[PDB]
C-alpha cells in the first residue's frame, strides 16, 4: 500500500544518515575528540586536523561500538 | 498488506537500538572511554563505574552528537 511506502522511506532516511558524512560508503564508527562529533567512518576520520562539523581541533579519533552497527567491517 | 506490517517491525527494532540499553528510555548519547561501548543515555552512563558490555573500566564517558 501506500503506507508501505512510507515506511520503507522512513527505514531508507534513517539508515543513510548511519553512513560516513565524507565517503557516504561506510558505516559511522568513530569520534573526534573532544568535540563530540560522530560523523565519519575510521579511514576518513584518520587524517583531518579539524572537524568537519564545527572546526574544533581534532586531538584524536576514538573507536565507537554502536548496537546499530550492521556493516562486515562493524560485525568483525 | 503482510509488508506493512514487517517494515514496521523492522523501524520498531531499529529505534529500539538508537535506546539506552540500561533505562530503555532514553537516545543512547554517551561513550564509555577507552572501550568504545555506545550503548547508553548521559544519566545510566554517569552512574556505571564499569562498561556493561565488556566490563572494563570507565575511566570517562565522552558524549556523542550524532545525525540521529
Ligand atoms: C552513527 C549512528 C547513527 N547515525 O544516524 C542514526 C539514525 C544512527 C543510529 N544510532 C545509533 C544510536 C543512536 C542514538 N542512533
Ligand atoms: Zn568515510
Ligand atoms: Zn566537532
Ligand atoms: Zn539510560
Ligand atoms: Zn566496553
Amino acid at each position: 500500500s501506500q503506507q508501505t511506502r512510507v515506511l520503507q522511506e522512513k527505514l531508507r532516511k534513517l539508515k543513510e544518515a548511519m553512513l560516513c558524512m565524507v565517503c557516504c560508503e561506510e558505516e559511522i564508527n568513530s569520534t573526534f575528540c573532544p568535540c563530540g562529533h560522530t560523523v565519519c567512518c575510521e579511514s576518513c576520520a584518520a587524517q583531518l586536523q579539524s572537524c568537519p562539523v564545527c572546526r574544533s581541533r581534532v586531538e584524536h579519533v576514538q573507536h565507537v561500538y554502536l548496537p546499530t552497527h550492521t556493516s562486515l567491517l562493524n560485525l568483525t
